[PDB]
């Protein structure tokens, strides 16, 4: 049918809610050392978002697009805490310190998944740069829901400044998801093809990086 | 650093309120004619200049580094009125009908400017990307001072909301320069030379868009 029609529809199939990291993370089953892991080797991400946004406001010309792109990155970095300091925050009650979370080798697997997003977001798309930052946003605000479920239920979290990072996301890429649905229409140049495109290896590059920690 | 004294030698040997487009109108020996032109023209570099910060934005990793520059562009563009919305303001006030402005064709020596400040700042060194930007900054905080006296004088402007982006950029710019400076000396990467070749450039095409209106 119509094309956001389809994007949501490669989202909905290769969504990380159904992996089996999340799987194992919804029933309990997953390790401490897994996790910080994960914390660790998702912080290369966390520091280059801002980037992604950046670099597609850096060749719009529409400029009612920018002030959105511009809305999204200022949710992002601007201020303390952004939601970068709100990711060390989560890394450290997780008992890593701020010397092994700065020292941290990104994993082969982490660059990957950060490539893609630049890759989609420099490219000659604008619409397919933000729908590859749609295919990671849109998810959020259900992932973020359960990571906050399955923190406090089995892994002690008791202080709820500790999943302060999944707390702002169960709303704020509501805002982001939606906003970025608008951006898509604003900005197609006849690529809705690229669009999908993106969709595709941002969907499975995320795919990739959850296997790495199983 | 020295080179950041020879930087600041390179713009005030060539600096705009020397060039004779300025001395006419510091003289008011200026027509209202070229004003329209000048303001018309000018349209492209405003809308463009967000786009300059973003692109040097989206290839830093200097996380200290990109808050300033996120702040600089939360200045420029960040809501209402944006320093687009004070130039447009500013053009209407010189007689221009909106439909005049957004029909406008911009000059080859505008196309020109525009071009060589995306140049350096979709370049490899972000040290001369913030040099490129940094030598047309620390020129407007006094090229508003004048801009705003010779308006009052010579074209009679009773209304100071008119020249309300000249007020603005009067005391803004003085903070940007400061702050770019300071980027130029944290991103500094064996760029020297670079740093100030972007200086030269962006200079003398600075002067060549005077050129275009005597
Ligand atoms: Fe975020
Ligand atoms: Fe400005
Ligand atoms: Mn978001
Ligand atoms: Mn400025």
């Amino acid at each position: 049918m119509n094309f956001l029609d389809q994007l949501d529809l490669i989202i909905q199939n290769k969504h990380m809610l159904e992996h089996t990291f999340y799987v194992k993370w919804s029933k309990g089953e997953l390790t401490k050392e897994q996790l910080q892991a994960y914390a660790k080797d998702y912080y290369l991400h966390i520091k280059a978002f801002p980037k992604y946004l950046s670099a597609i406001h850096s060749r719009c010309d529409d400029l009612e697009a920018r002030k959105l792109l511009l809305d999204n990155l200022m949710d992002e970095e601007n201020g303390y805490p952004n939601h970068i300091d709100l990711w060390k925050q989560f890394v450290f009650a997780l008992g890593v310190t701020p010397e092994e979370l700065e020292a941290h080798e990104p994993s082969e697997a982490a660059k990957a998944k950060v490539a893609t997003f630049m890759r989609w977001c420099t490219g000659d798309s604008l619409a397919a740069g933000v729908a590859a930052l749609y295919s990671y946003e849109s998810q959020i605000p259900r992932i973020a829901r359960e990571k906050i479920r399955g923190l406090t239920e089995y892994f002690g979290f008791s202080n709820p400044e500790d999943y302060a990072y999944f707390t702002e996301h169960e709303e704020a890429d509501v805002r982001h998801a939606r906003e970025e649905k608008a951006l898509i229409e604003m900005l197609l140049k006849d690529d809705a093809d690229k669009v999908l495109e993106a969709s595709q290896e941002v969907t499975q590059s995320l795919y990739g990086f959850l296997d790495s920690f199983l």
